[PDB]
């Protein structure tokens, strides 16, 4: 009808309850399930779906064979029912490519699929499901965006894309679409140091965006937009509990403008919710793999070099496999605040568990209580032995 | 567009017809069904569907092994088109979770999952499908609650929760929603002695519902709501003619405000329609075992305890399994009166036939005719030799 | 919107062009196709879909072993969209049973499913997707319908049911209904001695139903209803070209006020257009069995004693199987004119194809042209070694 | 609402853009996708789909062998959400038969099928999903259509057809209809001296369609067409760069109204955009095999005998298969212009592939960019050994 606006706060997070869940690899081992991963959610003012790269083939396909590859002609930006797996026969393709992000403005939706060869890649910006715009690569390296939803606040959706090294400096922009079209786009500002797959969300028009370091930092860098003026500011959570992987021990202290290091060249995508006591940071349980998960309530982590828990909740043990994780909400609930939602992505098969030879994931998800709810984990669930 | 308020009283039931049948299990022999239990019906102003928690893998699927287990992280509120079976591409998840209700209230549908590990569980009430209000465990033993649909009067849904021992007292709640809300919540009052898997159904403003007493009645506890004042009452079927199983065998005179004993620390859900001559109740055939199922008029049930049956309807044959059975109605048909409704879950697998090692079930439904209709048997179908 | 009227009479039939196919059995080969029989087509104001009695399995399933059987209580009427086959995924269950009947008044429809022992029958009359009426069986000898669309005029939408015997005289019965209610009820009248499975379709205020007589006549009996006076009456086609099946060879003048002899207590279910000089008739090719399938124009064939073919065309080849047709109409469609169609049930398997266990079928439908169109046959298409 | 004028120009074609991909028969491998061939693309006001002629079979079904036959009573036109794979549960059968053609005029849609013998052939024009008029051969000798959309221009929608030989003149009419009503039909004028499967497009009150001169011509014909007037004329692509297939080397001048010679008795179906200097050429690479795919931008093409390439695309490697290739537009996008969109058919199996025994094909999709965009490769991407 009219474009949604950021008007309420994030409402207050005491716990997690469960929101979603998939379990896409018990069901795929024997049903028409799509080999997918780089999952999210993402809402329209009357549905929340779930959404993926899928693979081009199902789980079960002999084509599954070769999955652990991110990359090629196959993939599609996919979305699904919510908690329903991602089928053959249910799954609505939003474009094609193998790096993504989507975002509904409150009238329609937009969705961005970025394709090509590493040297030669563009993105097609898709609105009201017709293609409008194309973005050609400008570092001539693997152009690349969120991998989770963007957020729009008055027709404008701001997107963070990085083309170049994943080892050194890149050159990231932030574009700010209206109606698919580019508004103005800048190149990154701040101290952030490296930037990629941010996990992003919206509250009283500002929009907050986690991502990925991937170079040198084990902290996350953080990017806070303004779509109205259309500008943006940068640097990294400064709490001492570092949430990236592989990471370093967590330390005393943390950095606020520059990478924490001990661990070069990787990362995973995660996210944070940074609204200062009621701040909830997510991170794997391992430091070493992906591996487990957790939330951790640490006020005021965005700025405070000290902050440590006051709070947390398990979501998947360390002895499961977990995987990348972003931010959501469904802007369009009733109440007076933004209700925090994260799903978690749930990887099987290689490369840690190499006796199959494709990679897929389900999906699990929660959102934001007041309650001080118990806990449970949520595991894939899926035996790897079944697929043998 | 309203809020659908109890005006009708019930239709008079002169005999049973058939309503709905799925065949899930003979269907899924070879086909893409989900295994699920704790099935039910439910309508909504436009269309009547069926709904069951899905345990998250096909019936042919390897993950089927061990599905006689009731709570796991794999579990979900599922419904589908009416009389179809539960698919993979056509059940759509209403929530994640292992116990369930679900009602629609004239305006929009309210679902219930309660999930957890036994001593930390917590319910999610979703409305208008989105998660609204959260609540945590009271006992810290298995929070559990109806397993059939909720009924409302003008917007306001009751809502029966158990919460601590299946073997000794528990602590029973009834909520009273609203929109998803909690508008109150009282602990269960009256001369029930324990309460379980509450089924209910809505006729002039009272809502009835017929629970199980798992600790020590072989008859039926009953709760009678009052919406507007927000209020209950509760006893036992008087009736001789016990409903419970497993039971003893029939006396000449039932208990009123006591359970009637011989069995202790077990049950089924099952249910009943009391209003005065009107009265029918369904029960198992077996008195040792989830074994056929048939329907018997018995006037004034629930107040004399010499109350015998006038007249019968036999459902499932004592030599076909049953399980669960629950009431529903289509409040919003045409005509002058509410025609009662009830599902019979016909269970399949373990523990009865254990040379397959999972448990599901199929769905056949009737409803009331005021025909006197002759009677036919409805069995689940399948040939477990066939799944060896 | 409105109740549909009867206003225009048949197009001018020259010749017949192919409407829909699914190819059932040659896709349900490797899918999930549910076992049919006794199919038939039928439109709603803004879609037409086929229409047929699931054997609640699919053809590849275990269970499709036996489906030979015309009753069981794993029966139900199901539609699908057009040209589609009758998937697990696809297919809506209308109501439980084994004999049935559907059409839509204009404002909605009204689905009928008998179901029961051979003894003790009932229909449940549905409308708006809602059970609305109730009529036991009145002879305790398979009650029994037409197996193809009813038609409504103003509301008002008659049906043949026929009670007792099929190897003698019988009970039919012709209901009016309005809205799933009866308005009233006739015995059947004139002279047909014997009525099954009727095939109707209306114009200009009137109803035409040609039929099967079972007992002792292979030409087929005639009622004609007024639908406004709810009367009827019966009689047989005079015309020498007999059209049940089987059947001795054609005489040179056939009986129009009883069965034309030689063959008794056995048939199958047809259809004709019955509209003087536009007058065409559908039969197998084979006297013999369900074998091929023929349209022949026979000018006035309904009155002429010694009417014989003007014009044809081959629908299906004599060295291919067929089996039941009916007659149904788009009576929704533009123009000045109704355009006349039918369906032809491809029967495969079981009895005379007995290397598979099974017995199920296709579809294939054609709608009259008044051009004079090039014919082609068309076979179900499947290759019954390929389910050895 | 109102029928669709072609108002617009073409957008500037500065380079092509993935817009859709099905990966069929790579995800039929292992799920239930139908094979089909001669596949397309069309828009709804609302909507983009995929189109083709399904064989009436899934791809590892036993009926999939002999699929490399055209013609045969199992097939029909189906269409699909765009880029989802044609499976037995999502595709929606439009009409009977083995040649089409499809497009909407705005207010609803016309789809046409011809079906029957080589010698009998009829086209049945449907419109609002219900058949309207029917058209007779003229020529006794494979009445055949487009295989890709025909357009709209104010409710008159041009199509054309031929009937009579292959390698020799035939008789080819361009048919005039509104409504799925025939408003006026002419026999082919101009230069072409034989056209098949004609690849249309509309802009600025026009419609120019790229044919296939089946026994003479490697150059492509040209049919233009005012629909307003209802009047046409033809010619031939006068550039040299050759885009028949097979077809000899690319001469230095071409030919502009007669076929260029070298190649008779075969061809491929094509397409091009001709539109002055912003004129592009679709071709496969191979000149003698369906392998390979490329967009060449040869200015002027139509009216310069010596025009040759100024910028290219490859869009499918000389190491993969290709096939048929056709136009379509979404007359109904936002902006200025309308954005010349075209798909390519990547055939798998036979005669190619002979390691099976079926033919089937998957589709990929571009639509043009304003910018310069790098360039990949899009595969129908399947392992045929994994078919073994
Ligand atoms: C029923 O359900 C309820 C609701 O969930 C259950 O109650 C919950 O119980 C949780 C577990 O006990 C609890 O979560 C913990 O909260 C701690 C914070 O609370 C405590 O501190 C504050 C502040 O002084 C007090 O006010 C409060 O009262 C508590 O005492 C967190 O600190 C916990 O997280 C830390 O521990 C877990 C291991 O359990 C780690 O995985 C996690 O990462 C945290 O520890 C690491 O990180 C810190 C920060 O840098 C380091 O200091 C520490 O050494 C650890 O570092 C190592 O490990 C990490 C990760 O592997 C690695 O990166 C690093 O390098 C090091 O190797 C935890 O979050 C909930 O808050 C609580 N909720 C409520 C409402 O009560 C209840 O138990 C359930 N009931 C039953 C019967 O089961
Ligand atoms: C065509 O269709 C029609 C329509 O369905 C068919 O007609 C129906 O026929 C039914 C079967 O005959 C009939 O159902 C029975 O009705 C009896 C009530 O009617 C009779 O009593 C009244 C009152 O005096 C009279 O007015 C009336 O005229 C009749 O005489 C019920 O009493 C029957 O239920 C009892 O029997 C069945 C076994 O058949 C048990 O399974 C059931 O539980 C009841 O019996 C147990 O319980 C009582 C109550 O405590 C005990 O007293 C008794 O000993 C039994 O207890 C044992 O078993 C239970 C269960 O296992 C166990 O818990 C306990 O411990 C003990 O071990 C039955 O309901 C329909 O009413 C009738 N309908 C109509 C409209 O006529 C017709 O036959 C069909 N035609 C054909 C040709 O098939
Ligand atoms: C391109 O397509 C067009 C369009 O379809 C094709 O043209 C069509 O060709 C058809 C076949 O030739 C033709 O159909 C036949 O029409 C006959 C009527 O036309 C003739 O008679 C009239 C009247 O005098 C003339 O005006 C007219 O010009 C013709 O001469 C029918 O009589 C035909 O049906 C009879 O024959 C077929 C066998 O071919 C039987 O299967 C059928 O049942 C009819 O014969 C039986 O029944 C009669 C009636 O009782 C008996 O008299 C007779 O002995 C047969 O009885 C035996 O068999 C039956 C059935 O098994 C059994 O029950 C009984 O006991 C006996 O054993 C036939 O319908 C179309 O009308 C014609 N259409 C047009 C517009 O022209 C064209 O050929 C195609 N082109 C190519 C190149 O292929
Ligand atoms: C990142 O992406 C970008 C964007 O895609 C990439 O840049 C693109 O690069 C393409 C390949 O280099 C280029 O495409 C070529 O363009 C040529 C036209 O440009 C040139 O000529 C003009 C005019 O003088 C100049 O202005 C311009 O600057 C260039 O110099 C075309 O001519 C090319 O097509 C010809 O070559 C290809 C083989 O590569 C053939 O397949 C094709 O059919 C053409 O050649 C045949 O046909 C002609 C015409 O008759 C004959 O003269 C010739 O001999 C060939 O004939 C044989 O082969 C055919 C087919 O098999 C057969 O039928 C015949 O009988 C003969 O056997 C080609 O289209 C893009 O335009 C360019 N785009 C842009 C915006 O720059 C960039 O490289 C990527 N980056 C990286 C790092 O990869
Ligand atoms: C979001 O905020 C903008 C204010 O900028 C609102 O957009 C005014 O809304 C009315 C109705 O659409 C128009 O007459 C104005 O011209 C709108 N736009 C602007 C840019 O001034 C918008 O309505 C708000 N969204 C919601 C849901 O209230
Ligand atoms: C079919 O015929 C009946 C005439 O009997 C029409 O029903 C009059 O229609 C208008 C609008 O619905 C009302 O004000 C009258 O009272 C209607 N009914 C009767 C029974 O008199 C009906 O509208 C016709 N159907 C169509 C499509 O025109
Ligand atoms: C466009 C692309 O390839 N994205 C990939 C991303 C990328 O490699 C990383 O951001 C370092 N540059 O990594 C991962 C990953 O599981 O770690 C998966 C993504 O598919
Ligand atoms: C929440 C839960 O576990 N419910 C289970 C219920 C429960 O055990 C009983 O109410 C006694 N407490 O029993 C049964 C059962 O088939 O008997 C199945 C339910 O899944
Ligand atoms: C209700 C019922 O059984 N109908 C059956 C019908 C019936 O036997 C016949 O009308 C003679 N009475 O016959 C046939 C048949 O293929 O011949 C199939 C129907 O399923
Ligand atoms: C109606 C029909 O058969 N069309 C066929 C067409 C035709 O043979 C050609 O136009 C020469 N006449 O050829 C091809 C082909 O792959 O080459 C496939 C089409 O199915
Ligand atoms: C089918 O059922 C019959 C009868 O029970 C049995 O003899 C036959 O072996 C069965 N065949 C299969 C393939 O199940
Ligand atoms: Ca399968
Ligand atoms: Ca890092
Ligand atoms: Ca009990
Ligand atoms: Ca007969
Ligand atoms: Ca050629």
């Amino acid at each position: 009808r009219d474009f949604n606006n950021l008007t309420k706060g994030l409402c207050t997070i005491n716990s997690w309850h469960i929101y979603g869940k998939d379990n896409a690899v018990r069901i795929g081992e024997d049903s028409d399930v799509l080999v997918t991963r780089e999952p999210y959610v993402s809402c329209d003012p009357d549905e929340c779906r779930f959404y993926a790269l899928s693979q081009g083939t199902t789980i079960r396909g002999k084509h599954s064979n070769g999955t652990i590859h991110d990359r090629s002609q196959y993939r599609a930006l996919i979305s699904w029912p919510l908690s329903s797996p991602p089928t053959v026969y249910n799954s609505r393709v939003e474009c094609i490519g193998w790096s993504s992000t989507s975002c509904h403005d409150g009238k329609t939706r937009m969705s961005i699929c970025i394709s090509g060869p590493n040297n030669n890649a563009s993105a097609v910006i898709w609105y009201n499901r017709r293609p409008v715009t194309e973005i050609n690569t400008w570092a001539r390296n693997i152009l690349r965006t969120q991998e989770s939803e963007c957020v729009c606040h008055n027709g404008v959706c701001p997107v963070v894309f990085t083309d170049g090294s994943a080892t050194g400096p890149a050159e990231t922009r932030i574009y700010y679409f209206k109606e698919g079209k580019i508004l103005k786009w800048e190149p990154l500002a701040g101290t952030a140091k490296h930037i990629e797959e941010c996990s992003c969300y919206g509250e009283r028009a500002e929009i907050t965006c986690t991502c990925r370091d991937n170079w040198q930092g084990s902290n996350r860098p953080v990017i806070r937009i303004d779509p109205v003026a259309m500008t943006h500011t940068s640097q990294y959570i400064c709490s001492p509990v570092l949430t990236d992987n592989p990471r370093p021990n967590d330390p005393t202290v943390g950095k606020c403008n520059d990478p924490y290091p001990g661990n070069n060249n990787n990362g995973v995508k995660g996210f944070s919710y940074l609204d200062g006591v009621n701040t909830w940071l997510g991170r794997t349980i391992s430091i070493a793999s992906r591996s487990g998960y957790e939330m951790l309530k640490v006020p005021n982590a965005l700025t405070d070099d000290k902050s440590k828990p006051t709070q947390g909740q398990t979501i998947v043990l360390n002895t499961d496999w977990s995987g990348y994780s972003g931010s959501f909400m469904d802007y369009w609930a009733e109440g007076e605040c933004y209700r925090a939602c994260f799903y978690v992505e749930l990887i099987r098969g290689r490369p840690k568990e190499d006796k199959v030879w494709w990679t897929s994931n389900s999906i699990v998800s929660m959102c934001s209580s007041t309650e001080f709810l118990g806990q449970w984990d949520w595991p894939d669930g899926a035996k790897i032995e079944y697929f043998l």
